[PDB]
């Protein structure tokens, strides 16, 4: 298929079928639910290619084989009616992007874009065109797709525009009111003050703004931008304050500076980390080794809320994304290292699965629902860090939609406009922490992505788009940057967010301290219609803006051209501090302005507001009985198991992670806090927490705030870290400012915090960010309706920790033990704002508060203490849910029962249950009791504390308060029922019969849990008598673009004796590596391309598409030596570069999971008889092992490949059940693998692919869950030690 499209050609290509049975089994459930008699669906994707010029017979023929890929499902005649869908007109997917990147790295310079869509064609006819628009409308996502009647019509996305020019706006010609119209026209958002300052300054320049300057100018003066409300004057209640809320999160600093290295003055905070071995490639030999020197922490916490609303997917994605750059713009450049991810929403009201205190309110037409969120939010999050490569270890989601009376007395409060919350940690070396200076004539860089029109102005100008892999291409240029440590080229970098280059090009040069000469034309553009507006102002994603001397040009050049990074020199630093853009095609000067004009203020805001308080009502207990509360609270999404946010991201990338959110043999996700090491070669570590409690707040806002740090601070607080001043916090404000009662509340709580509770603690607050219009207004039937937010505030908690080893969990033992309830409390038993209320409805009288400051402290103390004598078991915190939910989620992890008496917490057994004041339970050994309750009492803790029960053997969870059984239930049960919100989540979104699979094995308490049989000893070094020669032979540490999962993989062979060398794809194409200097290569992991056009796809036709590289691999693998290695992506690349490996005829494909969804598991397996000479001894062992793959299922053309390879005695890992034996039942089995087949070998065994990561969990600290006797070495270290020793 091939036709003319302006000066270039259009070819069409007939992809694969693009749905599995399930999915179009649901469409045809969809139609029917809706009336309209559809027969039948089937869908295939379809490629367009945009080509420059021609294609010979053999270039035709490798596009058509790049493009094909995917999962082997049949292929039907197309019938019936053709819909096609495809990105909108003017806009380019991130399929695209990758997809031509493939092509042009696989010699297909001709292919100027390639785009995709997917061909529907539907047997209906009975049809009206009515109907047949409503069908169009299921097939699509109307706020980035069309449809197209004809597959010709995708020629439409390819049409060139000529540049639009700049547009002046006549000030001189008309007046004022030229302003005011360009206000209107371009959405400029401008208050009068504001449209009074642009007419004073144009007015004395003598001259017309151009629209790029007005929008420049209203971007940068946004409520988004400038913060005014926090950097307000405010009178109360008639009373003029003395601080900003600004002022007041300083005051944490000004009274607790300790160990702090960087607050105020950066897109993150920097705090002391610890001195270990920072591990990576030279730059000079491109061999990995480990560094001796402090590793700084960064953290950083950002919200991307109202784009969520709108287009959930790439909201919640570049929310991650941007806050990503916000991490590796810090300092002179820094490295990420682990995700947090926060939701709030409206309620689910899952179809059949409605909850008894869930009431449809309605919503405005133009936004998502709650269910939409939370369904396509976390995926787009996850597909970011996936795609980026970092792990996300701790998180919160809220439901709360309800209506109240609160503060402006009866109204709807809850998240038609959500909270989507990303952030982490990373880590920093001290010499870069500070910016550097901007030394006139400085080059001025943008890096990363070619800008298109995003972020302008159905709300299409809210529609976000993400390209992770665009991303981790750069984080690898900074990586470089900083590893070159003295001579780091980089002397400022800054993150591209709001406002585009319109406000980090001028935000840049101005924190120089210089001016700017831009050139237009430089910028990299893949819209060339755009206008200059456009280009300067866009929020095109994955870009930076850095200043680098000239001299570090031909270096800098080197650096990204080696990561495939693009870049552009797009102007000079002056010493004049001015702002220059020019434009070389139109030959004329879109912007020429004083930067003083340009970042010039109007006056200060002053908000004149009063307190409004709202009088609780006593919670009406008529329905309400302690049983019907267990259940209801457990399902509570709020309360409710949290699997399907946790294990579809990556929680082992870097293999630095110690403790995630999966807890215990049964991998249950109730861990208080998230850990990591500090490095591959360290016990010290990093902690990230979160406290949050926004519906307190509908009755007391200070004490939703104090709560929030309270919650942060018992989350973390079983991790062994010390001083209290060593834990550093964020604080994120959401808030409907303006809206009665909130704006006296935000500041009361502000002030409850920055100057009373924070200050008072030791603890800081270096970072922090707001969202001040909370709130959403519609028309629903005849009426006005508003859904307000509670005042929210997220508080994170990051620490630096002094063994990562000596964390606690909530996982029980049935050891002899004590269950102790430390109730900060104080017997308050309060009910206000609890889960309790909220499932029957209610507000209530009176919530939690921070009770005592100093016990709340001694807690901390008593705490650190006990896990540092390692005298704990278990921790698990109170909050949602109560006493009762800390006892059920403990007894779930410990997969055991409880006997636990409450006579001493009061007569109202009720609030004693489920109250959420501050504390929780921690489990010792009985032995300990009395010291440990000794201990508590010297903290000032003694009538706070007190003994429960003990945990037991079974499956019994019960409450007594003397004689009397207050409850008592099947754990099992309670468990199944704490499962439900996240079975009916998998099984809207997922292949439901994996979720249905999952859920069922929660009700079979036999189930062992994770558990180990080693046929070695894997203590024993048997690499250790080479390694003591000093003699190490190298290992090509393969990879691609998008690979991520390098560092550790050289660390493992490291460790083993070899020297790690770094080998990048661009260094083979280059000449600068030959691959018969190796004896060992290993292909790692990652989403090189983005998986785009089948995971691991592009990475091995690149390679079979250059003759020369293609050789060199083939030459490798027949050596008679040589050992190679592919690790999940590179388990997948190497699959697809079987012609050219010995004995690998019978290997099978690696695509889509079964589930159809990412797999972040921590998987048991078994190691099968195989000629694998890496992982010989270890035949018949089975221990877990980190899964992390969206791809992993083994596919074969028929049963009679399946039997071949299975006869030939080729597989080496099957995934099996707790049980021991051989499945396919998920998520035992992860991606539905036939015959649990996850590892295969050559004939010769000297190359073995598989799909997990050994190289993620060599060290028993990164081990999720491991037996409590091992040593440094995890079984799967043996790997890398064979590999060794086979080398001799
Ligand atoms: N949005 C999310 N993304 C990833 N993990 C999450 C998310 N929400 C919760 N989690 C994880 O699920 C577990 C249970 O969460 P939750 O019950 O909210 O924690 P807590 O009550 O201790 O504050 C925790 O390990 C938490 O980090
Ligand atoms: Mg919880
Ligand atoms: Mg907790
Ligand atoms: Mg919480």
């Amino acid at each position: 298929g091939l036709v003319p499209r302006g000066s270039h050609m259009m070819e069409i290509l007939r992809g694969s079928p693009a749905l599995s049975a399930f999915r179009i089994n649901k469409l045809l459930a969809r139609f029917q639910a809706a009336n309209l008699q559809v027969h039948n669906i089937y869908a295939e994707y379809v490629h367009f290619a945009d080509l420059n010029a021609p294609l010979n017979d053999s270039e035709q023929a490798q596009l058509t084989r790049l493009l094909q890929y995917g999962p082997a499902l049949s292929s039907h005649t197309p019938a019936g009616k053709l819909l096609l869908v495809t990105p909108r007109p003017g806009t380019i997917s991130p399929w695209s992007s990758k997809a031509t990147d493939i092509a042009h790295n696989c010699g297909l310079q001709q292919v100027d874009r390639l785009e995709r869509g997917v061909a529907y064609y539907i047997e209906a006819s009975t049809l009206t065109a009515e109907q047949w628009r409503q069908v169009a409308a299921e097939l699509h996502d109307r706020m980035m797709e069309t449809v197209f009647s004809s597959l010709t019509d995708a020629e439409k996305l390819f049409i060139h525009h000529q540049p639009a020019p700049v547009s002046s706006v006549d000030l001189l010609g008309e007046g004022r009111q030229a302003l005011i119209d360009a206000n209107l026209r371009l959405g400029l958002a401008l208050a009068e003050d504001e449209i009074d300052y642009l007419q004073e300054a144009f007015t004395k320049l003598g001259r017309n703004p151009n629209d790029i300057e007005l929008y420049m100018f209203a971007q940068a003066n946004s409520e988004h931008c400038r913060h005014k409300i926090f950097n307000a004057d405010w009178i109360i209640d008639g009373k003029p304050q003395p601080k900003s809320l600004f002022k007041m999160i300083k005051n944490t600093f000004e009274t607790t500076p300790d160990y702090v290295l960087s607050a105020y003055k950066d897109n993150a905070a920097v705090m002391e980390g610890s001195a270990v071995g920072r591990y990576f490639a030279d730059h000079n030999t491109g061999r990995y080794d480990f560094h001796q020197e402090p590793a700084h922490i960064l953290m950083k916490v950002e919200t991307h809320n109202h784009p969520t609303a709108i287009s959930p997917w790439p909201g919640a994605a570049t929310g991650s994304g941007g806050e990503i750059r916000d991490e590796g713009a810090t300092g002179r450049g820094a490295k990420p290292k682990a995700g947090l991810v926060g939701f709030s929403v409206s309620n689910l009201r899952i179809p059949g699965f409605e909850q008894p205190w869930e009431e449809d309110f309605g919503k405005p037409e133009r936004i998502v629902t709650a269910l939409d969120i939370m369904t396509e939010g976390p995926l787009g999050g996850a597909a970011f860090n996936n795609e980026f490569g970092r792990p996300a270890l701790t998180g919160y989601f809220r439901t709360y939609e309800e209506k109240v009376n609160s503060h402006n007395g009866e109204e709807l409060r809850g998240y038609h406009k959500p909270i989507m919350l990303a952030g982490g940690i990373g880590n920093i070396r001290a010499d870069h922490v500070q910016k550097g200076e901007i030394v006139v004539g400085a080059k001025l860089i943008v890096l990363g992505g070619p800008a298109m029109n995003i972020g302008l102005g159905l709300d299409f100008a809210s529609v976000q788009r993400d390209n992770p892999e665009m991303e981790r291409r750069c984080q690898e240029v900074i990586d470089r940057c900083w590893q070159l440590g003295d001579a780091n080229p980089i002397l400022f970098i800054h993150d591209v967010g709001a406002g585009g280059l319109s406000n980090a090009m001028p935000e840049l040069v101005s924190d120089g301290g210089r001016g700017g000469k831009f050139e237009l034309r430089d910028i990299l553009s893949d819209e060339p219609g755009m206008s200059p507006l456009e280009i300067w102002c866009n929020e095109s994603q994955e870009r930076y803006v850095l200043a680098v001397a000239a001299d570090q040009l031909p270096l800098f050049d080197e650096l990204c051209k080696r990561e495939r990074a693009p870049y552009a020199v797009i102007g000079d630093a002056t010493e004049e501090q001015h702002l220059s853009l020019h434009d070389n095609h139109f030959d004329n000067q879109p912007i020429d302005l004083p930067l003083d004009v340009l970042l010039g203020k109007t006056p200060k805001m002053t908000r004149d507001v009063q307190t409004l308080k709202a009088k609780g009502d006593a919670l009406n207990r008529a329905d309400i009985t302690i049983a019907d509360a267990v259940k209801r609270v457990l399902h509570l999404p709020t309360v409710a198991e949290k699997t399907f946010l946790v294990t579809i991201g990556d929680r082992t990338v870097t293999g630095m992670v110690a403790r995630d959110q999966m807890v215990g043999p049964w991998q249950v996700p109730v861990a208080d806090c998230a850990v990591t090491t500090a490095s591959l070669d360290s016990y010290y570590g990093e902690a990230m927490s979160i406290g949050e409690r926004a519906p307190v707040a509908l009755l007391d806002f200070a004490a939703s705030a104090r709560l929030a740090v309270g919650e942060a601070l018992t989350n973390i607080a079983a991790t062994q870290i010390g001083d209290i001043k060593r834990i550093k916090l964020s604080a994120n404000w959401m808030a409907a400012a303006g809206h009665p009662g909130e704006d006296a509340g935000l500041y009361d709580a502000v002030k409850a915090v920055g100057e009373e509770l924070c200050p008072q603690l030791g603890l800081t607050i270096p970072v922090g960010k707001d969202s001040m219009s909370m709130k959403t207004r519609w028309q629903e039937g005849n009426e006005q309706r508003e859904m307000t937010s509670p005042l929210s505030l997220v508080i994170s908690a990051f620490a630096r920790v002094e063994d990562v080893r000596h964390t606690l969990t909530p996982q029980l033992s049935t050891e002899d033990n004590a269950l102790l309830l430390i109730d900060l409390g104080k017997g308050h038993n309060a009910l206000g704002a609890t889960a309790l209320a909220q499932v029957y409805r209610q507000l209530g009288d009176k919530p939690a508060d921070v009770r005592d400051v100093a016990q709340l402290k001694g807690f901390y103390d008593a705490m650190q203490a006990l896990v540092a004598a390692r005298k704990l078991l278990a921790w698990h915190d109170r909050s949602d849910g109560g006493l009762l939910v800390t006892l059920a989620e403990m007894a779930f992890a410990g997969h055991c029962g409880v006997q636990v008496d409450i006579a001493a917490l009061g007569d109202d057994h009720l609030a004693a249950l489920f109250n959420e004041e501050l504390g929780g339970v921690i489990q010792v050994r009985a032995e300990d009791r009395d010291a440990v309750e000794a201990l508590l009492a010297q903290y000032g803790l003694a009538d706070c504390v007190h003994y429960l029960g003990q945990a037991l053997a079974g499956d019994r969870f019960v409450i007594t308060a003397n004689d009397q059984t207050v409850f008592s239930e099947s754990r099992t049960t309670l468990r199944v029922w704490w499962a439900e919100t996240t079975w009916q989540m998998q099984r809207l979104r997922d292949n439901p019969q994996c979720a249905d699979q999952e859920h069922e094995a929660k009700a079979n308490d036999t189930d062992p849990g994770l558990n180990v049989k080693l046929s070695f000893d894997i203590n024993e070094d048997i690499a250790a008598p080479y390694i003591a020669t000093g003699a190490r032979p190298k290992v090509a540490v393969l990879r691609e673009q998008g690979v991520n999962s390098h560092v550790e993989m050289a660390a493992a062979f490291h460790r083993a004796g070899f020297d790690a060398i770094d080998v990048h794809m661009s260094d083979l194409l280059g000449g600068r590596i030959g691959l018969g200097n190796f004896h060992a290569l290993v292909a790692c992991g990652g989403f090189s391309y983005g998986d785009v056009l089948g995971a691991g796809e592009g990475w091995a036709k690149s390679i079979l598409f250059n003759h020369r590289v293609r050789d060199e691999f083939e030459t490798f693998f027949h050596r008679p030596q040589t050992l190679a290695l592919g690790v999940c992506n590179g388990c997948q690349m190497m699959s697809n570069l079987r012609e050219l490996i010995p004995g690998s005829e019978l290997w099978p494909r690696f695509v889509r999971n079964h589930s159809d969804r990412f797999e972040a598991r921590f998987s048991l397996v078994e190691v099968t008889q195989s000629p694998s000479l890496l992982l010989q001894g270890m035949v018949g062992s089975q221990m877990p092992i980190a899964v992390s793959h969206g791809e992993g299922r083994v596919e074969v053309r028929d049963d009679a490949h399946l039997a071949a390879l299975e006869s030939k005695g080729l597989v080496a890992l099957r995934y099996v059940d707790n049980f021991g034996k051989v499945t396919e039942t998920y998520p035992a089995n992860p991606n539905g693998s036939p015959n649990g087949i996850t590892a295969v070998t050559t004939e010769n065994g000297r190359v073995t692919i598989m799909m997990p990561h050994p190289e993620r969990v060599f060290r028993t600290v990164a081990n999720s869950w491991h037996p409590e006797n091992w040593g440094e070495d995890s079984p799967w270290m043996r790997i890398f030690r064979n590999a060794r020793k086979q080398l001799g």
